[PDB]
């Protein structure tokens, strides 16, 4: 239950690196299983932390677990599930981060919807926020994921203005809300995303920390290069230009929140889709994690636990499928 005094770049130094429990609580379905996971044991876990993670990353969709307004009930057994996996990392002795996930059906950053949006974030972070309140400070929250408006031209470009600013407003809830629940939550890390933790500069320069809180850590995704992280169109990756093209990429991350900013920095989301590349998907992750080590970035690897795509452990036989990725991200 301890809260250190403790700076955030110094904070993002001590998470090491991360991995996360994709398509797990963060299925967009009523039965989180319902993607091809199992359900999440300690016994998962535990082989997480052994491989060298510190920072276990615990997405969470909470549509299908939320009442009607005004208040907007979180159902105490989703909670209890969610507890129970975050204990399961907090047990060996890793930092975990919870968020909102999948979530956008009822976070549509438009001013039509921001007023309703608002109400119903205020009550759902009040909650989740209230539900960990006693525990200490390797429990971070994370407002929300890639808050975004899905099926836009701009989606994955930065938004556009009204985006941008409804977003600033959602995490301006979010944050207030949490913060008012006081005691631990008072100090707890907030990790606070761009527009669809965008890294384009249209998001970078519109970015706003709700009250310039100095708990409040940048959270960004970056699938890069996204032509062989997501797309698959391109399966080889190790030239110079390749090398030369992701460290301008996370030296923009850098030079924007860090030195200009003075912020720190967690990429919450990134890594590679399997394209019958593993020799260049090693490489890849080797020199990403290595370039994100040394500007104080905490790497988190996303695994969907789908060996065919971004999984690297299989939940089902507690054996890595490819432990050089996981070694190459955690060394």
């Amino acid at each position: 239950g301890n809260m250190r005094e403790i700076a955030p770049k110094e904070f993002v130094l001590d998470m090491g690196a991360g991995w996360n429990l994709g398509n797990a609580m963060d299925t967009y379905n009523s039965d989180e299983t319902a993607w091809g996971n199992p359900l999440t044991t300690k016994a998962m876990i535990d082989e997480i932390a052994k491989m060298g993670f510190k920072t276990l990353r615990l997405p969470v969709t909470w549509k299908f677990h939320i009442g009607e307004g005004p208040d907007y009930l979180i159902e105490a057994n989703w909670l209890d599930k969610v507890e129970a996996i975050a204990n399961f990392a907090l047990e060996n002795e890793m930092y975990v981060i919870i968020n909102i996930h999948h979530d956008e059906t009822w976070i549509l950053p438009t001013y039509e919807k921001a007023d309703e949006v608002k109400d119903e974030l205020s009550k759902v972070w009040t909650q989740i926020a209230n539900r960990f309140k006693t525990y200490g400070d390797y429990l971070i929250f994370e407002t929300l994921n890639e808050p975004r408006h899905k099926g836009t031209p701009e989606e994955w470009k930065g938004g556009t203005q009204e985006g941008r600013d409804a977003v600033n407003q959602y995490h301006q809830v979010s944050v207030d809300a949490i913060r008012a629940t006081g005691g631990n939550n008072a100090k707890r890390k907030i990790m606070v995303s761009t527009y669809a933790a965008s890294t384009a500069s249209n998001a970078l320069n519109d970015y706003l920390v709700p009250n310039g809180d100095k708990n409040v850590i940048v959270s960004v995704h970056s699938y890069f290069p996204y032509q062989f992280c997501l797309d698959g169109t391109d399966s080889t990756w190790g030239t110079e230009a390749d090398k030369t093209a992701l460290l301008a990429e996370l030296d923009k991350i850098r030079d924007k929140f860090i030195v200009e900013d003075n912020r720190a920095v967690v990429m919450g989301e990134w890594g590679s889709t399997f394209s019958d590349n593993p020799e260049d998907r090693l490489a890849h992750a080797e020199f990403y994690a290595r370039a994100c080590a040394e500007r104080g970035i905490c790497p988190i690897w996303w695994d969907n636990g789908n060996v065919d795509e971004f999984g690297i452990f299989n939940r089902n036989t507690l054996e890595w499928n490819y432990p050089e990725i996981a070694e190459a991200i955690v060394k």
